[PDB]
This record gives structure tokens, sequence and C-alpha cells, in this order.
């Protein structure tokens, strides 16, 4: 059973989440009963992973079975950017919650900050492949999110993929409601985050990491990338507790207090993925890690670079 990471709201947070990221439809579904089975409460979704409903059919699975209890689950998902404006975020809501059969989520993300040609398009893109803009911004999106939060259908609201500039633009809106509670961000031994999680927990905003196993199974995977699973010096300290690699990765996390939400739909894996607390990683192992930074990024995906709040240009 994971420990919790306390949000600005007082609620908690599990610190070791499923992701359900490319989990194929036919997978995701055993993917997620096996991993409530093995202890598992938070849950990351998505709009855009187009499988919300069938991680809904194994969530009222397990509670109708008396597996779980709602109150007990944490449940994430996003808004996806071609529905910043304001009458598609209620109605990209609605499909979100419709199909994972909830009646609130725990938390709602702003998926990425830059908003994308509004509509049921998700990659508006032109000839070289370049996403097209749209004209509707988070702030935009945030004003809408905020009135989920007043009707109780959302906990909670948080970013993703925010650098602290796009933060300190939301912090600083005149007239803002409600503040995020995490900011999702890709975040391991070759992109360690120093000075995001700083300012992130400045400001009370918790970190969850994503894509720490370095995403092995991405296509985009060129041959030259690094690979953390494989790496001798993580594969040491891996060895020096008799745990896996993956083991490691994960712990790394918990031990700065970030939130880490590992993809599997591979049983053996779900369950591996969550045995991270009978063990603890020594000041000078934890320091070796940080040591690896190389900020290499395997997700980054979008090519808007081009538009106006891209995150990935700031040092931070
Ligand atoms: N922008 C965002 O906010 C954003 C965008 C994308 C994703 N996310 C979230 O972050 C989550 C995690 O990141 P990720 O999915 O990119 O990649 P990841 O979790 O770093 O890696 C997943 C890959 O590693 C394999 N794997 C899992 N556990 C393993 C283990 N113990 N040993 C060996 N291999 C293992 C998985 O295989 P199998 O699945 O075949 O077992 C899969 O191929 C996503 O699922 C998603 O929910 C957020």
């Amino acid at each position: 059973m994971a420990t919790f990471v306390e949000l600005s709201t007082k609620a908690k947070m599990p610190i070791v989440g499923l992701g359900t990221w490319k989990s194929p439809l036919g997978k995701v579904k055993e993917a997620v009963k096996v991993a409530i089975d093995a202890g598992y409460r938070h849950i990351d979704c998505a709009y855009v992973y187009q499988n919300e409903h069938e991680v809904g059919e194994a969530i009222q699975e397990k509670i109708q079975e008396k597996a779980v209890k709602r109150e007990d689950l944490f449940i994430v998902s996003k808004l996806w950017p071609t529905f910043f404006e304001r009458p598609l975020v209620r109605k990209a809501f609605e499909k979100t919650l419709k199909d994972l059969k909830l009646s609130y989520l725990d938390v709602y993300l702003i998926h990425w900050p830059q908003g994308f040609k509004s509509g049921d398009d998700l990659f508006p893109r032109d000839d070289k492949g370049n996403a097209i803009g749209g004209k509707a911004t988070f702030l935009d999106a945030w004003e809408a999110m905020e009135e989920l939060v007043d009707e109780g259908l959302v906990k909670a609201l948080g970013v993703s993929n925010f650098s602290h500039f796009q933060i300190e633009k939301l912090l600083n809106k005149p007239g803002l409601k409600y503040k995020p509670v995490t900011n999702q961000v890709e975040c391991h031994p070759y992109l360690t985050q120093e000075k995001l999680i700083q300012y992130c927990h400045s400001k009370g905003i918790t970190v969850t990491a994503y894509s720490p196993l370095g995403s092995p199974d991405r296509p985009w995977a060129k041959p030259e990338d690094p690979s953390l699973l494989e790496d001798p010096k993580i594969k040491e300290i891996a060895a020096k507790h008799k745990k896996t690699a993956a083991q490691v990765l994960i712990r790394f996390h918990i031990q700065r207090n970030v939130i880490v939400i590992p993809k599997s739909v591979t049983p053996a894996r779900i369950v591996e993925n969550i045995q991270v607390f009978d063990f603890k990683l020594s000041d000078e192992e934890m320091a070796t890690i940080l040591s690896f930074n190389r900020n290499w990024r395997a997700c980054n995906l979008l090519q808007s670079s081009h538009l106006e709040d891209y995150p990935f240009n700031a040092e931070y």
C-alpha cells in the first residue's frame, strides 16, 4: 500500500500511481484490475489516451466486488489542448467522466500549456507535422475548469508539462479561485528537474513524475538514446539492494517526495513497480543518481515549438 503526498487542499495523493498512456484496449482493463489488487489506488488517465472507457470498466468491477471503495481511489485525468475554448472544456470533461463511469475526478489537469486548433481533431497539423495553434489559452481553460471544482465534479486542479514561467502566469492571474495542486512532468535520473521541483514545492505545488523508466517502448526511440534500465550505474544500486533497476528508478522519486506514475500492462511488472516500500536508497546513492542528469527528454513529441507557451526552452 503506497504512502501519500499531502496536497495544498489537504487531500492525500498516493505517491505511486498506475500510468495508462499507450495501454492497449484488451490489456488496460486487466492492468487496472491487477493494479488495484496489488494495492494501487492512484490511476493516471487522459482523454487523449482514448482508453478511459476500459479503465472505467475496470474501476467499476473492483468497486462492486468490494475490492475497494471509490473514496479510497485517486483518479486523475487531463484536458487536451484542442478543448481550451470554454464550452469544449465542459464537453471534453463530460466525455472523460462518462467513459470513466465516475461521479467525480480527484484531480483534473491541463495536459499541455499551448492551445491547439479547437476541435475533435486531436492533433491538428500542417504538412511538415507542425501543430496548428488555437486562440484559446490555458488561462481560458483554467477558468472553465474552476467551475468543475465549484460543482464538486473535480476535487482539485493541476497542470502538466508547465515550466515555472507558465505556473507563475497562472499563479499571478488576478481573480483565480483555485491553485494547481501538482505539475505533472517527465522526470528521471537523466532529467532530474532540480530547479522545477524546488520552484513547485516553494509554491505548495507537488510534482508528479511521468516516464520514470525512460519510456523504453516509445516508437520515436533513436537507437543512440540513453537507456535507464540498462544503465550499469543504476544497475549497481539495484544489485546492492537486491531490487530491480525499475524499483530503484521508482524509489528515487519517492525519496524526493515526488509522486511517480510508472506505466505497465504486464501483471508481473505492475506488482514489481509498487514493491518499493521495503528498502531505502542511502544519501550517497541518492546523490549519485542525481549526478546522472543529462537534461534529456524522452517525451518531446509536440513539434509545437513555434507556438507561444512552449515549456521546454526555459531553463526550468
Ligand atoms: N504529458 C503528460 O502528462 C503525460 C504524457 C504521457 C504520459 N503521461 C503519464 O505518465 C505515465 C508513465 O510514463 P510512460 O508511460 O511514458 O513510460 P514509463 O512508465 O517510463 O515506461 C513504460 C514502459 O516500461 C515498461 N515497464 C514498466 N514497468 C517495467 C519494469 N518493472 N521493468 C521493465 N519494464 C517495465 C512498460 O512495458 P509494458 O507496459 O509492456 O509492461 C512500458 O513499455 C504514462 O503511462 C501516463 O499515464 C503523462
